[PDB]
C-alpha cells in the first residue's frame, strides 16, 4: 500500500526538515511532526521557526497546514499514521554504565513503546535516529511482545547548513529492513515514498544491522577525514609547509576526494563526537579493542587540536590571560546555523575562562541564552560578555579568536579594529578564513596565527 | 624510520619519496621536488612540483606535452615533499579503516561489502580505495607511514605520531587475526596440517612481493608448524623462498606449479592474493581431495556469491567482514 | 655618563623591602621609594612594627625611613619619579588552568609592566628582580615596543636576588654575587653600566657579573635547582640511613669535607618550604615540556618528588609509632616558619605535616616564636581547623598531656627546653620526632628520661 498518512516523534534538526522536505515533493501525503517539547512545537509554527537553517524557512512556509503540521498531541499522530519515524535525540550517556561513551537510548525506548500503546493494524515504524547496531532488534523484540508493525533502518545523511540541499538531492538513501517476505514489503513502501523525488539509483537497500552500521561507518571515515588533515596542521606548522597546499595537494588524487580536507580548530556537531564514542563503547562489549582504540584517535585528535589551539593563545599573550579582554568570534560549531552542539568555541572559551580571562562573544545566528548556558553549570556572570555585534567585542581587546567560519569574518574593517585594541595586537585564526589577509593585518601591525602556518 | 643513506646527492656534486634541505647545503659548499603517484603515468591525477623559480617552470614545460597546467600543482618544497607523505597516509589510513569495520560487520551480521557500498556515495568520502581485505602490502604504504612516524617522534609530536601509528596497527591486527582465524577454525592447532596459500604478490597483475600480507599469513602459520604449499602465477619460486626465510622453509614450505597440487590433501586453502584465476577454479574437484573438514579463507573478498556452490559442496568458507 | 637618583621598586614584599632599605642605606644621595598595591602592608613598614621578621631589617629601615628609603602606596608618582624602576612582585605558581600546579603566574609582572609604559616618560631602566621563566624579559621589552610614546626610552633589564629569609640583611650587604642580564647592543649596555654603579657602592667589582637577559634569568634558576637538589640528595640519603644503620650526620659531615662537594646545605630535614624552591623548580620543568626537553624536566622533577615523599614518610612513621590511629589524640607541633629566624610559612613543611595529622583527626597544639597566630589559622583552613587546631602560647602548653612532640622548625629554643619537665604531663609511651636534628647528643638524656625519640637519618 501506497504510504497516505506519516509521523515523525522528534521535531528537532532532523524530523523538522526531513518531514518538510516529505511534504514539499509528496502533496498527497499527511505529515505530522510531534515532539513533548510544547515551545519547541510552538516555535515550528511561529514566524521564527527554532532552528537556523538555510532554505528551511522557505520550505515550511510552504506546506505547513496543507500537508505539513507541528502537534504536541503525540498519541493520535501515531494512531491514524501509516508510517511512524522515530528521529529523537541519541546523546551519549552523562550516567551509569558508560558515562561518556555509550549512547542512551531511552528516548529511542520511549518511542518504541508509545508507539504499541497508541496503535493498531499495520504501521511501518522507520529508524532514522542514529543507533547501535542490531537496536531494531530490540524495537522488533518490544513488538513481539506486547502484541502487526514492521521495523525499517533510514538514517539520515543531512549535515546542518546545508540540510535543505542534501535532502532535495541526496547523495544516497539509505533503507534497510527485514530479509523476510514482511519485511521487502515494508521497504519498498518507503522507497515508494522518496522515489517521488530521489531516483532509483540513488536508493541503496540492505539489511537491519548493515543500514545501521552504514550510518557510524560512514560518520567515522568523515571524522577521520578532518582529525586526519588536522593532525597534518600541526606537522605543518613545525615543517614551515602549509597545510591548505598539503591538503590541496592530497585532494587532487582523485581517489581520496577533495572534500573535508579543511583544517581548523576542532569538528564540532552533535553527532560526530558522539557517534565515535559510540562505535568505540560498541567494540569493548564485542571484545574488539584494536577497533576500539583505532576509532578512539579520531576523538584524542580533535581534543589535541583544540587544545593546542588554546594553548597557542595562551602562550602567546606572553603566557598569561588573567583579567584580559579577548574576542570570539563565531560560537556556532558551523556557519549557517545556530547550532552549538559540541562547537570548539565551547572548548576554547571554557579554556580561556579557565585562566580568567575575560570573554566577549558575538555570532550572527546563535541566540545570547544559548551561549550563557553552554558556557554555566556564578563564573559566568563575572568573565563571559555577550556582544551585539563584533566591533564591541573586539574594543579593548587584546585578542581576536575566530572559531567559526561565517563567511563574514573578512568583511571586518581591520584597520577600525586595531585602532582600539591593546597592545600589541594578535588575531588568532581557527578556521583559515584569513588567507591571503594576512600582509594587510601584518602591516596593520596585527600579529596573525592560524592553523597550519609556522 | 627512513634509510636516507645521499648516496644520490654527493654523487651529482630534481628527486624519490623523502622527508632536500641538505641538498642545498652539501650544493652550498637545482633542486625541486617532483614526487609519483601504473602505465597513471599516462593520465595523472597531478603532477607536483615544488621549490622557493623558473626552474618549476622548466619542468612544467616537459610535463605540459601531455598534462594541462590546470593538473599541476607548484608549492613551497617543504609542502612538496610532506604532500607525498600524507597522500599515501590518506590512502593507507582508509583500507586500515575499512578494514577495521570488517571486523565490526564479522561480529554483528553486518556484510562489509554492502556498509562500504553506502559508505562511499557519499562523495565527501569518495568509493575508492575502500575494498576490505587481509592486509595492505607494496613498498610505499607502511615504510611511508613509519617514516611519517619517526618524523613526528623528532619534532616532539607523539600525538600525531600515534594518530598515524593506528594505520600499521590495525594492518598488523587485519593480518594477525586473519591468520588467528584459520588456526583457530582448525581445531586450535595447525602443526603439522597442509595448508595451501594461494597467491604470494601484494596485489594482483604484478610479481611484486614487497611487504605482501602472503609473507606474513605463511610466516604466522610457519611458527605453527604447518605445512604450507604455496602457488603463484607470477611470482618467481625463488622470491617465495627469499621472502620466507632468515632451516626452518626447508622443513615446512612446498612451492607447488599449480593451484591444484598445492590444494591436495589440504586442510584449508588461504587465499592472499586476489587473482582473478582464483574465481574460476574447480572447486568440487579441490574438495574431494582435500581433507576433511575442508576449509576455504578468502582474505580478498574474491570468491563473493559462490559461497552457496561451495557451501552446498561441502566447503566451510570464512571471508573477511562476513560470518 | 647617566647616574641612578631615584629608585622606585613596585613590590614591597620580602626582596622588594629589604634590597631597597639595603641601596637606601648605603646610597645616600639616591632616594628609594618602595610602593605596594597593599596598604595595610605599606602601612606597616612605615610603623614601628614592621610587615615582616628579618634580624637586623628593623635597624637599617629605621636607620634612613623618611630621608631617602620611603614607603607608599603612590604607585603612580614613583614610577613617573623615578631614574630605576624595580620589578619586584610575586610570581607564584598557577592554582588554575594550562600547568595548574606547574607553571608560573604572570599576570602581577604584566600588570607592572602595562602601569609602568602607561604612567612613565623619557628614559629609565626597567630592572626584573622577580624570578621569572627564561625569556620572560622579552615579554617585557614586547610590550614597551608596542605601547611606545614620544622620546620614551625604557630599558629593561634582568637583576635577579639571591638572599635568603632569615639571613637576608647580611646577604644583601656581603653578597655572594650580584648578577645583571641586559642586551648586549649600545642603549643596554649603557644601561647595564648605570646599574652596576649603584651596587659599586658596597659590593666589590668583581662579583658584578654582567651577562644577558636569558642568561640571567636562567642562572637564577639553575642555582636555586642546585640548592633544593642538594636538600633533597641528603634527604634522600637519610632514608637509606635509617634502613642500613648509617646516620646521615655522619654521613654528611663525611660527603661535605670532599671541598669539590663543599660543606653546605646538607643538614637533613623534614623537607625543604619557603616560597621558592618549590615553585621555581616546577617553574623549570614547566619550561622544559614546551621545550621539548622532557629528559631535563623529569631529571629535576626528581627534587621535588623526594621533598614530597621526605615530608609523607616523616608523617607516617608518626602515624605508625601511634598505631596507625590518632583520632583526637593530642600532639604538639614546635615550629611553623619554614626556617628559623623569620616568620614566613610559605610551603613550610610544618604545614603539610599538620594537614597529614589533621587527616588523622589529631589534636595539634602548635608552637611558634615568632609565626602570627592567624597565619597559622590561615595556613591551615580551606570546619576542620576550629575542631583539630589549637595554638599555644609557650611549648610546655603545647606538651601538656601530647602524645608526641613534633619539632619542624629548627628555632633554637627547642634545643633548650625543659625535657624532663615535658616528659612528666606527657602520656606514656611519650614520643619526640625531631624533624630538624636540633636534637642530636641529647638522644641519652632524653632517653634515661623516658622519651621515645626518633628522627630523621637515624635508626631506630
Ligand atoms: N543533527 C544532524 O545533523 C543529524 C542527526 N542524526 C541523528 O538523528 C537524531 C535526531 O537528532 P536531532 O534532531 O539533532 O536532536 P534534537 O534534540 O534536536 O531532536 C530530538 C527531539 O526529540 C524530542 N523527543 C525526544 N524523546 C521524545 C519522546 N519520547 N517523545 C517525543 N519527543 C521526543 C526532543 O524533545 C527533541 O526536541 C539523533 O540520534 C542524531 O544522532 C542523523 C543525521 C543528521
Ligand atoms: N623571598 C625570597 O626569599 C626571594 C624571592 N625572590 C623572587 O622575588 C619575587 C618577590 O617575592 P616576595 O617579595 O617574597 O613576595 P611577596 O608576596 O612577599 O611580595 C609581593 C608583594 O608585591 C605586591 N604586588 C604584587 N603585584 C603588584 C602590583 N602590580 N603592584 C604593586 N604591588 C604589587 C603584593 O601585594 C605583595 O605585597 C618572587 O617572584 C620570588 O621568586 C628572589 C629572591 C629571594
Ligand atoms: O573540512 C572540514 C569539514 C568539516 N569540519 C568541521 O566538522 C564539523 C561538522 O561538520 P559537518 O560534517 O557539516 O557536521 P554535521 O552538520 O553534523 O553533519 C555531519 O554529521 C551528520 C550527523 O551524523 C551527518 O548527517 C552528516 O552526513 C555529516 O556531514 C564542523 O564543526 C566543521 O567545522 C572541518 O573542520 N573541516
Ligand atoms: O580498496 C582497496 C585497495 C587496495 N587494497 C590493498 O592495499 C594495497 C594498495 O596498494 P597500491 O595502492 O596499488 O600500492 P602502490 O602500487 O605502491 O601505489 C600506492 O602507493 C603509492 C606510494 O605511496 C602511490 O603513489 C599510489 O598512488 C598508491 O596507489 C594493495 O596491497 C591492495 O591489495 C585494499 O585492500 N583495498
Ligand atoms: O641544609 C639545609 C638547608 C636548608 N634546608 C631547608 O630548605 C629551605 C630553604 O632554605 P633557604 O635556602 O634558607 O630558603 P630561602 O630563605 O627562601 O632562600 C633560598 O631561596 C631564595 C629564593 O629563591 C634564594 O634567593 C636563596 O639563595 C635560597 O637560599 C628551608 O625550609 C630550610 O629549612 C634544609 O632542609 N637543609
Amino acid at each position: 500500500f501506497e504510504i497516505k498518512k506519516i509521523c515523525c516523534i522528534g521535531a528537532g534538526y532532523v524530523g523538522g526538515p526531513t518531514c518538510s522536505v516529505i511534504a514539499h515533493m509528496c502533496p498527497e501525503i499527511r505529515v505530522t511532526v510531534v515532539d513533548v517539547n510544547e515551545s519547541r512545537i510552538n516555535a515550528w509554527n511561529s514566524p521564527t521557526l527554532p532552528i537556523y537553517e538555510p532554505g528551511l524557512k522557505e520550505v515550511v512556509e510552504s506546506c505547513r497546514g496543507k500537508n505539513l503540521f507541528f502537534s504536541t498531541n503525540i498519541d493520535d499522530a501515531i494512531k491514524e499514521a501509516d508510517l511512524v519515524f522515530i528521529s529523537v535525540n541519541t546523546p551519549t550517556k552523562t550516567y551509569g554504565m558508560g558515562k561518556g561513551r555509550a549512547a542512551d537510548l531511552k528516548y529511542i525506548e520511549a518511542c518504541a513503546r508509545r508507539i504499541v500503546q497508541n496503535s493498531n493494524g499495520y504501521k511501518i515504524v522507520t529508524e532514522k535516529s542514529t543507533v547501535p547496531v542490531r537496536a531494531a532488534e530490540s524495537i522488533r523484540r518490544i513488538f513481539d511482545a506486547n502484541t502487526n508493525l514492521q521495523v525499517l533502518s533510514n538514517p539520515e545523511f543531512l549535515a546542518e547548513g546545508t540540510a535543505i540541499k542534501d535532502l532535495k538531492n541526496p547523495d544516497r538513501v539509505l533503507i534497510g529492513g527485514d530479509e523476510t517476505p514482511e519485511g521487502q514489503r515494508a521497504v519498498q513502501a518507503l522507497c515508494a515514498v522518496y522515489e517521488h523525488w530521489v531516483p532509483r539509483e540513488k536508493i541503496l537497500t540492505t539489511n537491519t544491522w548493515s543500514s545501521e552500521l552504514s550510518k557510524l561507518a560512514a560518520n567515522l571515515f568523515l571524522a577521520q577525514r578532518i582529525s586526519s588533515i588536522n593532525s597534518i596542521s600541526a606537522l605543518c606548522e613545525a615543517t614551515g609547509a602549509d597545510v591548505e597546499e598539503v591538503a590541496t595537494a592530497i585532494g587532487m588524487d582523485q581517489r581520496i576526494g577533495n572534500k573535508f580536507l579543511k583544517a581548523s580548530v576542532g569538528f564540532g556537531g552533535s553527532c560526530f563526537q558522539k557517534d565515535v564514542l559510540n562505535l568505540v563503547y560498541l567494540c569493548e562489549a564485542l571484545n574488539l579493542p584494536e577497533v576500539a582504540r583505532y576509532w578512539q584517535q579520531v576523538i584524542d585528535m580533535n581534543d589535541y587540536q583544540r587544545r593546542r589551539f588554546a594553548s597557542r593563545i595562551i602562550d602567546s599573550l606572553f603566557n598569561t590571560v588573567t583579567d584580559k579582554k579577548i574576542a570570539i568570534l563565531g560560537f556556532a560549531f558551523k556557519k549557517d546555523t545556530g547550532d552549538t552542539r559540541e562547537s570548539s568555541s565551547i572548548y576554547i572559551s571554557k579554556y580561556l575562562m579557565d585562566e580568567g580571562a575575560h570573554l566577549h562573544i558575538y555570532d550572527p545566528k546563535v541566540p545570547r541564552e544559548q551561549i550563557v548556558v553552554d558556557l554555566s553549570h556564578d563564573q559566568v556572570s563575572r568573565l563571559v560578555t555577550i556582544s551585539k555585534d563584533p566591533y564591541e567585542a573586539c574594543d579593548g581587546a587584546h585578542a581576536v579568536v575566530i572559531c567559526t567560519e561565517w563567511d563574514m569574518f573578512k568583511e571586518l574593517d581591520y584597520e577600525r579594529i586595531h585602532k582600539k585594541m591593546l597592545k600589541p595586537a594578535f588575531i588568532f585564526d581557527g578556521r583559515r578564513v584569513l588567507d591571503g589577509l594576512h600582509n594587510e593585518l601584518q602591516t596593520i601591525g596585527f600579529q596573525i596565527e592560524t592553523i597550519g602556518k609556522k
